[PDB]
């Protein structure tokens, strides 16, 4: 089976998930045949350098995972889009665009993980094309740790003060981006996460029957997404 995963929003306050997270790679990633990480792994990510010890921590157990035969690869999240190669090196991870097509045991699937298909939400959107910018996030970059952890901080907290004043609908998937998406690669499943809303949604796609699965957060429990031959499962499981 092929696993998917995203929105753990991992940080040093939130122990249960790591504890959570650390128990799926051992118990269930070690046995898959892949693991794949559709973004928001962590809280917030303000550069490979940032010597954070759960980074350390979570990047030794994510290695464990690939150098016993399981590939791990990563989505960017939009908490985490500045994670970088120097980040996938130290937890053997593989970075992913930002829409990838897999085949698995024959059924095609587009995974991503979400924010591009909210195109309701002209000020995110607006806010997304100016964080991607190679040369900001560069010049971000080569500020001191402790500034960037302010602004991360300040970013954090406007963010949630903006959401609470938006409208549901704004903050949840486009249709027609849904749709978009899934006829541009012609598949008839998506898997995504992002909204925090983990669903099994029917819709049509290339007029035939399609699924778009949303993974949820992880806070108490945690969800996947598993794939096999005869079947895709969303499960939520304990901690
Ligand atoms: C150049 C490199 C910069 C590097 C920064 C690195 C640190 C990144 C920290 C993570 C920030 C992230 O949380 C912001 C974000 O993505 N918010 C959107 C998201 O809501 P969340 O609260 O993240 O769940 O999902 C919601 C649903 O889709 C969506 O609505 C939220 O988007 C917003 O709220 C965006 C607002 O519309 C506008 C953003 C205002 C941010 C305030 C900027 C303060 C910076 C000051 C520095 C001078
Ligand atoms: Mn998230
Ligand atoms: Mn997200």
């Amino acid at each position: 089976a092929t696993l998917f995963i995203a929105d753990l929003h991992l940080c040093v306050e939130e122990p249960a998930i790591t504890a959570g997270f650390l128990r799926f790679l051992a118990e269930e990633a070690r046995k898959a045949d892949a693991l794949y990480i559709l973004g928001d792994l962590f809280e917030a990510w303000i550069g490979d350098d940032d010597p954070n010890p759960l980074h350390r921590q979570m990047a030794a157990a994510i290695k464990a995972v690939s150098d016993s035969g399981v590939p791990c690869y990563f989505i960017h999240g939009n908490r985490d889009f500045l994670l970088g190669k120097r980040f996938a090196r130290e937890s053997g991870m593989t970075l992913l665009p930002e829409e990838k097509v897999l085949e698995l045991y024959g059924r095609r699937v587009l995974i991503m993980h979400g924010d591009t298909l909210c195109t309701d939400d002209a000020g995110y959107q607006a806010f997304r094309a100016k964080v991607h910018k190679p040369w900001l996030q560069m010049l971000f970059l080569a500020l001191p740790l402790f500034v960037r952890k302010r602004i991360a901080a300040r970013m954090r907290a406007n963010s949630k003060e903006a959401n609470s004043s938006k409208s549901l609908a704004i903050m949840d998937v486009n249709q027609n981006a849904v749709v978009s998406a899934m006829e541009k690669h012609q598949v008839q499943w998506l898997i995504h996460g992002h909204t925090h809303r983990p669903a099994v949604h029917e819709l049509i796609a290339n007029q035939q029957p399609a699924f778009r699965v949303v993974l949820g957060a992880w806070h108490t429990e945690g969800s996947m997404v598993k794939v096999t031959a005869d079947d895709v499962e969303l499960i939520h499981f304990p901690f």
